[PDB]
């Protein structure tokens, strides 16, 4: 981030994207570029359902049938072979769609990521002709090694918020 | 492009962009920003014998045995079906490596564009800890109508501009 879109963050950084960390658990903020409007990034992201159309390692996602995306509503993921996961149950937790404001806990499943929690948002940037998006997401998870867990979750973070560009990107080609 | 690049860009379009230009002529500048470091948007599209990796229409491109990329060296395009061109035949009219410069010129074929001559450079901006790109391509062609060789033309060099683009940004992905 440039120091510009760092100190206009500032706010959003505060309002959704603070936590009580203790020793037991570890916990980051990750943030990604994106050149496309922040509607459109938004519509990929919001979409509960089908977190396999902007993240990585997914096999298949089930929800139930006739699904309702509100809080409280559950996702069945399985993820690909070979990760530290087999399975997860999650839950989405807020939906704002005003406000570009989302997140999820995981309540379930063969995996290490006990207790994780994630909340993403998407901030429009206007400057001269230019718009431009950032998405901010920030975890919680427990700590069960310690420097494992954090470079697992930064990593596949980091890594999915770069596939929610080129998606966005992908569809914003004029 | 921002001002502030429209600004930046003046002394290169004076100096690689300008032609002299009759009524039996037509000729336009565009410009394409590429979020990718220019070093690497340059090593793409310097490549005289392999313009269909960064555009779009080429069913195919050869070039003699033994090729040397100099400066009157040749390429033989076959252009896809269904398009106002069967074949074009094009000569390396300049590689300026150390400024980002090159350009080429029709001299055969079956097609519409007779003596067009296109100069493309890539320009390296950079502001706070943002590395970017743009990349400036400007043409000249016979007049034979008259709106629609513009039309065709502008259309075409934006989608390919759009090609390299998309290559490079795939290229740098962290
Ligand atoms: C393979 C990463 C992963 C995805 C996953 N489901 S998800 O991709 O739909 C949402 C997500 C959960 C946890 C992380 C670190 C990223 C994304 C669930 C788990 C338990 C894991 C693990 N390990
Ligand atoms: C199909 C566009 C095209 C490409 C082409 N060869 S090329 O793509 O390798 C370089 C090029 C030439 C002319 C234009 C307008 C764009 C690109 C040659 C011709 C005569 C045409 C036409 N019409």
């Amino acid at each position: 981030l440039t120091p510009e879109e760092r100190s206009e963050l500032k706010n959003s950084i505060a309002e959704f994207h603070t936590y009580q960390l203790d020793p037991g658990s570890c916990s980051s903020l990750h943030a990604q570029r994106i050149h496309a409007p922040p509607e459109l990034v938004w519509s990929i992201v919001r979409r509960f359902d089908k977190p396999q159309t902007y993240k990585h390692f997914i096999k298949s996602c089930s929800v139930e049938q006739n699904f309702e995306m509100r809080v409280g509503c559950t996702r069945d993921v399985i993820v690909i072979s070979g990760l530290p996961a087999n399975t997860s149950t999650e839950r989405l937790d807020i939906l704002d769609d005003e406000r570009r404001v989302t997140g999820f806990s995981i309540i379930g499943g063969e995996h290490r990521l006990t207790n994780y929690k994630s909340v993403t948002t998407v901030h429009r940037f206007e400057k001269e002709n230019r718009i431009w998006t950032v998405v901010l997401e920030s975890y919680v998870v427990d700590m069960p090694s310690e420097d494992d867990t954090r470079m697992f979750a930064d990593t596949v973070v980091k890594l999915n918020l770069q596939k929610l560009a080129t998606v966005a990107e992908a569809m914003a080609r004029n």
